[PDB]
């Protein structure tokens, strides 16, 4: 089997991407944030504290003839940005782009943090990291991809995120018309539960490529590109007037600037992020100071190849017995 679904930016800055997902019988379609950095499929629901729902579409398990409460199961997750959610668990039928999994764990939120409430466009998350990170207790549950992968034509999914435009998540096949050149594959460590890999280096604009190992994670659920402070300082030094602002929480730059590209290495291959992918717009409405899309990872503990990086590539998440990642230009 295969599936193919369009993913759409939630706003004009590409702050996140949402993908429609059918849950239950009859189908209830929710728009979920596909997140290769986590491993829970959780949704706003009829069980979510009413004051914490503000415009989201909810899953109502009592209206699904295939929903079954997973007895005794609870979940609770906290994300790297400080947001969180928790609740109980159903199993139900879940379909993405024509690919159907029966008995998928659907984690129904009883509580969500304010950042989720305040984002009316995101109805939940669909985790695509390794199932070892799933938070369901006392019996850990499998991700949608883990449940589907034996049925797929090939045990892979691909992320093709757009810049200020829709893109595609495919399951089970590699669309050879969706990229240019070849796909370069690179080794993955699953020891932390992530799609963790080592970039071979970087360049700023037309500058010389610096060969240096940068261990990080491919994370579709993180907006920005978080890299070591040395790398980030080298990038922003090429933008007149850019500075790290402690009050804002990262590098900012004059909105009148023209940003240089940023290149990262995948083996001997090179992925070029155009400068305008690095512009996240005014820090507050009407400001002429703009927020940068490349930020230091120093306070995180891990480097993160988030959407800023991934949207410059066609990315293969190869879930073979030994997982690998692939990157192509597009």
């Amino acid at each position: 089997s295969t599936g193919s679904a369009t993913t759409t930016p939630i706003d004009s800055l590409d702050d996140a991407y949402i993908t429609p997902v059918q849950i239950g019988t009859p189908a209830q379609t929710l728009n979920l944030d596909f997140d290769t950095g986590s491993s829970d499929l959780w949704v706003f629901s009829s069980e979510t504290t009413a004051s914490e729902v503000d415009g989201q579409t909810i899953y109502t398990p009592s209206k699904s003839t295939t929903a079954k409460l997973l007895s005794g199961a609870t979940w609770s997750i906290s994300y790297g940005d400080g947001s969180s959610s928790s609740g109980d668990v159903y199993t139900d039928t879940v379909s993405v782009g024509g690919l159907t999994v029966t008995g998928q764990a659907v984690e129904s939120a009883k509580k969500v943090s304010s950042s989720f409430t305040e984002d009316s466009t995101i109805d939940g998350l669909l985790g695509l990291a390794f199932s070892t990170l799933n938070t369901v207790s006392p019996t850990q549950q499998k991700t949608f991809f883990d449940n589907a992968k034996a049925s797929l034509d090939s045990p892979v999914f691909t992320a093709d995120l757009g810049y200020h435009a829709p893109g595609t998540y495919n399951f089970g096949f590699i669309d050879t018309t969706a990229y240019t050149g070849s796909i370069t594959y690179t080794a993955v460590s699953t020891k932390q539960g992530f799609w963790e890999w080592t970039s071979t280096g970087y360049a700023v604009g037309s500058g010389t490529f610096k060969s240096t190992s940068i261990d990080g994670i491919a994370d579709t659920g993180t907006t920005l590109l978080y890299l070591p402070a040395t790398v980030v300082s080298a990038y922003w030094a090429q933008v007149s007037g850019a500075k790290s602002s402690s009050s804002v929480g990262g590098y900012v730059f004059p909105c009148s600037a023209t940003l240089p590209s940023f290149t990262f290495g995948v083996g001997s291959a090179r992925i070029v992020i155009p400068g305008d992918y690095i512009d996240f717009g005014p820090i507050s409405t009407g400001s002429s100071s703009c927020f940068g899309g490349i930020q230091s990872s120093a306070g995180i503990g891990i480097n993160i190849f988030g959407d800023v990086a991934l949207k410059a590539a066609f990315v293969v998440f190869n879930g073979a017995t030994t997982p690998t990642l692939g990157f192509a230009s597009k």
